[PDB]
């Protein structure tokens, strides 16, 4: 097919995000944690809201075709266990990671307030480590 | 964290559309090619409308990613080629078709309208061959 | 005391209903999952509604009580297991058949459309085959 | 299938009305005397009233099927004429009688004035019988 | 300069009429006898029209000058009159067809009008034979 | 039979707390010693609502119970003394813990203060320790 960028609606790129580093984003048990601890009561009765709980449910629902196709793999035929475990995560398991990342994010420190945290990050890893702060610049309220 | 249905915000449930035989839907291609044809512009010029723009990215996301795993499949290691790619619409290629039809006939016919198609089609199925109308469940503008 | 019509405050009686013929009504499982499907919710918060969902509720019990009763006698004396079985279905369970069908219909299509289908499968099915409309006698919003 | 209770919309619950004794209902042929007796015409004259004629008159539809069925069972195969006859009664007969019971007492003493009666039986029944009055609470006008 | 489309200022692609199959188009002759049953003196005295005029005028020019080229091919040199025949019909003389097919329907049945009947044509080829309803696309005022 | 939680009455729910670590909260001992510091005039002397205080007194009786049983089981019957002990505190023990530390934070930082800590605790956790504030959020006015 041919190309299609999500954050475009939202007011950013696929590689505006880009700049951000592959360990900085934290692990996906805790983003699914994060989700439900605070966010379960919201997608179960769903109102006229931001597209942001529709594409956490499917990013969730995707993730879990993931899970099952996982321990088919592992339960059926044949590295036959984990090298598609391993595999699968590497390459586009971070996909998940970088869509709950931002859909969290935005809802509670706010939708505009990411995007100046992101170009500030951009200019604070461009820069050469003998001239930069030693500490990241955080987000906050 | 595993029973989430997308479908509630727009008006139906998952039991609701299987009413629908599994073999009636369309193929991936001709979906894909509709959607190319009649509304690859909305995709590319996204302005505040309904979430089905975004169910179709991601859906076509989620597609395309499991493309790009069946060719690493086929290509890397190891049924190497035929067996993965089998399992996958049959199983789980099965969901991205329910999506992406829920999401384009509900834009183009309106989303009140493909509703009484839903419980029209039940009706339609449930009866006895003796006295079911002889092939005519269709949808039109 | 035993000639009671129920349908009578509804506006048909039964021998109107006899037009119909035995087999076109669906199987039990069918109407069973169709309630449950788009008719769960209503039966769990009953307001001052009509009295279409009362007699859905003691149709359901007045079948659950048969089922028990089915399996008391094939799992405890004694065509011990298939007899009863096979004779509830076809001389009682016909009975709990049409009022599934009268007002699980009467509640979707409405109580003044679902009439005259009545009378207009009466007269398709008394005219003779030699001009009968081939096939086409069947409700729809 | 699952639980339903039919009393939720008249204002009960089967467990409420679980509190009385199974021997305080009266003879399901005393029950049917008098609602032949004062309530004759009114079924066969049906106005939009409440719902407790239409469960008067499905409750005596799926006791007759019951006679209909013993006669049956006593007519053609095989305890032969009366286990089945004792059977039916105890376990599920009784369930007609507290139907009868209920519908028949709301009609004539009112809606409302039923359920203070059921409450003050139930502490009457709960209490030993060293500190409660030898007579029970019976209802009145 | 090879990538032009006509249809766009009507409101159509080129893609959106590959719905249709390459047999569906009735022939030359049958567009021909039509064009000059209903619309010959439409042609003959020419206001200020819409664009189909000059559309069909255009291409009865194309038409006939492929006619004149064929019989020359034919009666002057070398297949030298059956083969080239038989390839301009097959190749280029579908184009021919497209046209006066989309025209002189959008000048009857309306310019609006025929843009449904392209949508309901590709739903009802993708759906699958089993599904399909019997033979019933058609236009009509 | 039963399953109620005892925070919703509040804003907060089960899952909430659950996503602090166990650890986090203090020892039985201390958080006896800061309610019997704090509030031993207010929970002895009756005061107009104020629900948290009845749910400490509950919170305190039964842990007073709880602890009565363990020393008549350990000086009774039989690990006789230590592995009862030993199972009381880790099993329900943590619930009590967790009930003494909520009501006594909202009591002295107020009901609304309490709830930002519990979120924001819980982000700082999942946040990977490179990038996160280098200082732990604390509770205070």
């Amino acid at each position: 097919y041919y190309d299609i960028d999500p954050y475009k609606e939202f007011g950013a790129s696929v590689e505006l995000l880009s700049f951000l580093p592959s360990d900085f984003f934290p692990s996906i048990r805790d983003l699914l944690d994060t989700a439900s601890a605070l966010y379960r009561e919201a997608l179960e009765s769903p109102e006229h809201c931001s597209p942001h709980h529709t594409a956490l449910r499917q990013a969730i629902l995707c993730w879990g075709e993931l899970m099952n196709l996982a321990t088919w793999v592992g339960s059926n035929l044949e590295g036959s266990r984990e090298l598609v475990v391993s595999y699968v995560n590497v390459n586009m398991g971070l996909k998940i990671r970088q869509l709950l990342w931002f859909h969290i994010s935005c809802l509670t420190f706010g939708r505009e307030t990411v995007l100046e945290y992101l170009v500030s990050f951009g200019v604070w890893i461009r820069t050469p480590p003998a001239y930069r702060p030693p500490n990241a610049p955080i987000l906050s309220t």
